[PDB]
């Protein structure tokens, strides 16, 4: 047969609609195109498989999806990130939800594959979050790759490899990069962490930020996120980085910019925002201080290695879910958050509503984008419009009761552009 | 008979241990003070009445307590600050505890009295945060007071009230004003504040603060650091006060000060700091934008008229424990959290482990004192030894691997003062 | 000849000047970098560069950097006040026609950049602009000397920004590198420079408090967010305004409220306008800011202040000191102008610190080479320098500040896909 | 008689003294409050004060305001460096006996304050002193003025650390206030006017980036903390040092890496001393300092750093500009000294700006009004203004920036048990 669906307790239906009710008032923006697409219907005929963490904010895109006229089959693209009272209230909605929070490898792999087929045939469309999806259909399922409108992402790894992919002509189906969609990457990216980061670190370890040293690997727009947040508490913040421009920005805001293996003899924190493996290894956690907080937040679990730790730890004592304290053989501990998997989401709530909203816009956009106008996007990665990038952000202003100011025709001339259309040319960096 | 003690679950030792075994990690000021005084045994005799908080750190607190060789008996300070697995943890460890999260008013006060009578006579001490314990003693009791040697005070509400009772002829036993203790009120009310408060509107509400308007009632140290907690996520904090200091500092340092009557009008998030009755009332609560989010900090839930919100909301959902959105006539929402009693502990884990040694590193030294030297505090209020008060910050420095300076011989003299013995005047204000 | 050897205030501070430059030198690891590798090989042996920026202690170090290289030059300020006298004059008695001195008058200012065109051998090869006018003038009035030219080298965002206009309308006739929008560029000097020197510039003009007042500023780009973040760091409640959601946006997440001049007018203490257009702050607005609002700007060019209307419509116009005058309108209420809407730090201050123009002129002289080194590789348009040049910059000043950067392995580069030296991210990434 | 009426670098500055004063009066809401309160009653009838506090403009304000109360008034500057002459001009052409200029000799200092002390009709009957040199030269030169004089109100932290040590040792034999340690003047100039005024001093005296140094800061008092967070302010990484756990453990609670000046001498690129003692940076520290690292003091006593040990020891001493020089010490690597020790924000700026400074001043008016009207109520020893007052000075600033405060309403004001006007605090409350 066929579940219609697989979540840890439809019970929590009830508290799940509490939740996305208050969420909802939040995203003003999907609330937004809802009420712009409802009639409509400019999804009607797709077949959505989404692969993107099943949380609170990401039921309210689902909806939106459906209100717009698209069948939706859903699973998480992490085992922990799931929020199981959202998770309920889609599945008690009557869509395909297939996950929950406390997922195995197996398991995972399972739920992806309960979506990509449908009452009336494979998916149209995939909305991912990772390349976990695409990355699956186009090694395991390329048959059901002719049958694929557009691929859309959300997230910087995924991103980094439907690049590769195109590079390497692998890439088969029109995909768009959300990620990099400036109202997503330089909001969702950087404000986004700068509030959930801590807020993992701090529901799973409720240790005090201010008067210790952090490290955090990477400065990118999670990077950045990260490091203001901690400094923002208290904690002196270090940093490492590969990249002269990031390393000197760092520099420039004041941070210490150094190499992990400076820094793991100082930090009591270590954070890695990096998008790329081998980030902290055993030399490291041999020479950090007693009980330093080790965690990570880059969207794969590579960063760290973990294994190293259950290979070589003379204790492991679980003091919660997500939460175990190692004891190495020099007898210091170290305590190791959702096991190297994404903290803000594995040990919290993952980002707030509010920004989210952007991030799924920008998503919802792209799908009405690929499935309503194909002749437009070749085989290849590509960005949403400038005109619907600032379109997203301006729908999220009323909600700050931010007062815009509108260019004079007599300005708009001077500065050669249009009083509505874009209003800075493709290579600005914001 | 008389119940052993009293907790929501004594099944959640285990993991209580776990907590406090890190959170023991965290303060190196009470694991000082155990080291120093488990086998003098300072506290033998001492019948400890407690009534603060059931937290982890307390938990901590009242072992060290107990290594010092005192009696202890629990209650909380607060219906819904008890964390529960510290509340079992001690109750397994054959300490009468009193305390579980959610009580009623009626069990609030069941709890204390349970701790007045020890299996060898009433209370020698009072360690009180709030002065609820004192106060019932005085006035319920006073035939215990004589028996008692010395209170304890911690939070500002509690000493406020010390100084009044003093001011009139009924305050009859020795207190140590320990919340104005350097070490504690420039650090735990700030600090503390600083990291605990978005902590508890964060696991109550998730939403963003960046890009709202938070308004903050009172610019005292728990003002500044909520206030500084909020913008140092993107929030425009707009700040009330009745102190022309406080306000002009808060102007000074960039936030805008005006009347509630204003800034009600404004605020999507609200946070009362004051130590008074009357700040958000129904006047207010009409004038709110949709969904604004209501808190108070101060000890006593006394600065929102919750009442008139049950007494006039159209409607009263409650989202989760400690968390309801109320549907006021003109039809927009307000979100409340925890019915107005001190959200950070309502709602979250209230301060992190670290900066509370420094609060009860001051606490045990306050009743060593009373204890030991009764003819050295005559009735009435005093502050620890300054000298105490230093040796309270030094004991955390290591932790945080702050290397002090060691004032020079040569240098000590031009300045006049032991380069040990205190370094600054009695109104010095750090 | 009659031809001025160069013109300045007064070639007697020539010694300060080398004092001033000896030390920034010693801030600019960049340019100082270029010159210790390209002195021997003078790749711009031949070139005739007119150059068209700020005369300050920087720039002269740039200036004697091209030399290095080997390339005649000719200069001139792209703004009247923006020259700095004892770093002008080290420059004249280096034997380097140079032309300029703090305080021209808008025909002094065209004429010295006149004086730039010409060389001993023939016109300009080159033109190195910071803000347009050079290139722009010559486009207009010597049309003739353009297909002498071989490539322009702009450096500011307002004169970027006419580059891309000027070739959107078939007029521009010569390569140009853009180097504003260099990532080290446009992510530090405009952003970083201003954080700096904005202050600096009102403190030297006012010694006003910061700290409890209510700053406007005007417009959130690169500029904006430095000269915003700058003045809360001191203690104001800075209140923004922008034309742009996303820029409008990213003031409200960063906490300062966003809204229009026309309601921020009447709280305003300071007023900061980072725009690059004209009619920001008018009449409308003068007349209802609170006594003593001090009013400047940051742009290139003075045009979004209407000066004029303070000009005539003011009761009284008492001059504190240079570059600083005090209006009282009708209303009784006072304005304390600076440098007469012209770019404030420079004009008021010495402009942004020797470290972080390092960057900006390291760019410079990159672009420079390029366009005369290899001119087959930039058609007629605007273009970019390469991103791993661009990373180049920004790694010759990790050393100054003790940075120490990871090296990528060759593990981790390949599951990265990239060179652990090449570029470390895609053309479109926004740092 | 010969003593001259006054003693300036420039009496033609006058025009342009007032040009700053008159500004500075629109900042001060403060000391124009106390004028237009006293005014006419001229509670400061009969009174001589003998003032001995950096002669700025806001100082000028602050003389007047004495003057306006009816007070004769004789003064100089407490450092040799901190005059600003326009400010010292306008005074003098205002008939009051000035005696200060901007660049004083040891010798000369003395012989300015000298000059205050004797008035048309007699010795001095107060006090205003800033570091306590007025009232030390007194006590140890002029014993027997002492039974003439009323009372003493000192405004510097170095000063009133001395009154008490004096008071301690029976020496102290007038009434002193202290209104450095009354919380509208300790918690805001000390904090906010440095955090403005350090930052002023280094750039006008170097033009160095802040950003991306490392800055080093010895003391976490109110004047470290107001220069540590304003340096990180621009980008640049604060180190602290500190003898005291309590604001040890307060600056690692703000971020700050805070160690001992032996390990930090090798980092820092900038060094700042907000101590009040001698020996901080010495020649064990110079050796180790990087190339060009920037030192200066901002403690009132040109103490803490050992300059003479650079002027022993450096092979050269380049002169950059009027108090900066430049050292290369024997290890070829560089030193920049900034007002030879002296208080940079005075010595190269021109220190705390109008505002905040209306607080210092408006409670260094009161104080003068308290000993000179109610002597009866301060016997000899140091004392504190009431805590009303102090309250009064803060509020009377609130309107100038717009603060709308809540008035504690009866009821409330009963819960709190406090008058909804009077005290708001206990005597110990820390701010
Ligand atoms: N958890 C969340 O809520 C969330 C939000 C968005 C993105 N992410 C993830 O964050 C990661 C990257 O951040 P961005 O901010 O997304 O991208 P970047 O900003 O593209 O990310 C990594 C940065 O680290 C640097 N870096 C790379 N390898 C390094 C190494 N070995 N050592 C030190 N520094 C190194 C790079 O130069 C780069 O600036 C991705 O994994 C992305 O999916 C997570
Ligand atoms: N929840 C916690 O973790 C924690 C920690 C310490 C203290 N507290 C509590 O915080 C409160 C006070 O803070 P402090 O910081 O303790 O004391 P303050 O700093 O003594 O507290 C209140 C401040 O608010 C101002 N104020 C008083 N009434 C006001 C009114 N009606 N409107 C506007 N402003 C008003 C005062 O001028 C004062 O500065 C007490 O209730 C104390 O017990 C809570
Ligand atoms: N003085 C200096 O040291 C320096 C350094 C670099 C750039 N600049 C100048 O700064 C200006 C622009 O800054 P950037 O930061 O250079 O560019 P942006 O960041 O491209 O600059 C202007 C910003 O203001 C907004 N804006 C435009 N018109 C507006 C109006 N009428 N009202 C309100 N907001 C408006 C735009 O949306 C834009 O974000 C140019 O004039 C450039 O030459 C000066
Ligand atoms: N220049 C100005 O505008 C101005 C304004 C007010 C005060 N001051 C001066 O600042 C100095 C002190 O500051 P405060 O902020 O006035 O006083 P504090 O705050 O009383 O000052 C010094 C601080 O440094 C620490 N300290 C003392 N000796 C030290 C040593 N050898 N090494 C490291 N740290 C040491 C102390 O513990 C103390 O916290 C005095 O000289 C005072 O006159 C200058
Ligand atoms: N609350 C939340 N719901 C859904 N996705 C989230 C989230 N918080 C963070 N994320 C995502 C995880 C990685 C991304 O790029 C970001 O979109
Ligand atoms: N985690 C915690 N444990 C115990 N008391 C706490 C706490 N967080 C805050 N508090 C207290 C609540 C009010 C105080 O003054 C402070 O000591
Ligand atoms: N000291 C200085 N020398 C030269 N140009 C400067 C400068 N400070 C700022 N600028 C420039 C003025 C406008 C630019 O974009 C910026 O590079
Ligand atoms: N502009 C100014 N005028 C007078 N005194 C000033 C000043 N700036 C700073 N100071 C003082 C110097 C030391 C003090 O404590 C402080 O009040």
């Amino acid at each position: 047969d066929k579940l219609p669906y697989k979540v840890a307790d439809i019970g929590l239906a009830a508290w799940g609609r509490k939740a996305l009710d208050i969420a909802e008032n939040e995203m003003p923006g999907l609330m937004r195109m809802r009420e712009r697409y409802s009639a409509s219907k400019p999804l009607k005929g797709a077949r959505i498989a989404g692969c993107l963490h099943m949380t609170v904010e990401t039921a309210v895109l689902i909806e939106t999806l459906v209100t717009l006229g698209a069948e939706v089959q859903w699973s998480s693209c992490n085992i922990f990130s799931t929020q199981n009272h959202a998770a309920a209230a889609i599945a008690k909605a009557g869509i395909p939800v297939y996950a929950w929070k406390g997922e195995t490898d197996e398991e995972y792999l399972w739920c992806i594959e309960q979506t990509l087929y449908f009452k009336d045939g494979p998916l149209n469309m995939i909305l991912d979050d990772g390349g976990d999806l695409t990355n699956l259909i186009h090694t395991k399922y390329p048959q059901l790759l002719p049958g694929i409108r557009g691929i859309s992402e959300e997230t910087t790894t995924g991103v980094h490899n439907l690049y590769k992919m195109m590079a390497n002509g692998i890439l088969k189906v029109p995909a768009i990069n959300v990620n990099d969609s400036v109202t997503k990457s330089k909001f969702d990216n950087l404000y986004g962490c700068r509030e959930s980061l801590i807020d993992g670190i701090k529901r799973a370890t409720d240790v005090m930020i201010a008067g210790k040293v952090a490290v955090v690997a990477g400065y990118g727009d999670v990077g950045k996120g990260c490091a203001q947040a901690l400094r923002g508490f208290g904690a002196r913040v270090i940093i490492t980085e590969i990249d002269p421009i990031n390393a000197l920005q760092a520099a420039m805001e004041g941070y210490e910019v150094t190499t992990m293996d400076e820094a793991c003899q100082e930090g009591n924190i270590f954070v890695t925002t990096t998008g790329c493996i081998d980030i902290i290894l055993g030399r490291h956690f041999e020479q950090m201080k007693d009980d330093a907080i080790v965690c990570n937040i880059g969207h794969f679990d590579v960063e760290i290695d973990v294994k190293w730790l259950n290979e070589n730890a003379v204790e492991k004592v679980n003091i919660k879910p997500q939460v175990d304290r190692y004891r190495l053989k020099n007898g210091r501990r170290i305590i190791l958050l959702a096991e190297g998997r994404l903290v803000n989401l594995g040990c919290a709530m993952g980002h707030p509503s509010f920004v989210m909203s952007n991030s799924f816009t920008n998503q919802v956009m792209a799908q009405i984008e690929l499935w309503t106008h194909p002749d437009k996007y070749p085989v290849g990665v590509h960005f949403l419009p400038k005109k619907l990038d600032e379109a997203v952000a301006e729908a999220h202003l009323g909600k700050l009761n931010v007062k815009l100011t509108k260019l004079t025709e007599k300005q708009a001339q001077y500065l050669g552009m249009s009083c509505d259309g874009p209003f800075k040319p493709d290579h600005y960096r914001y």
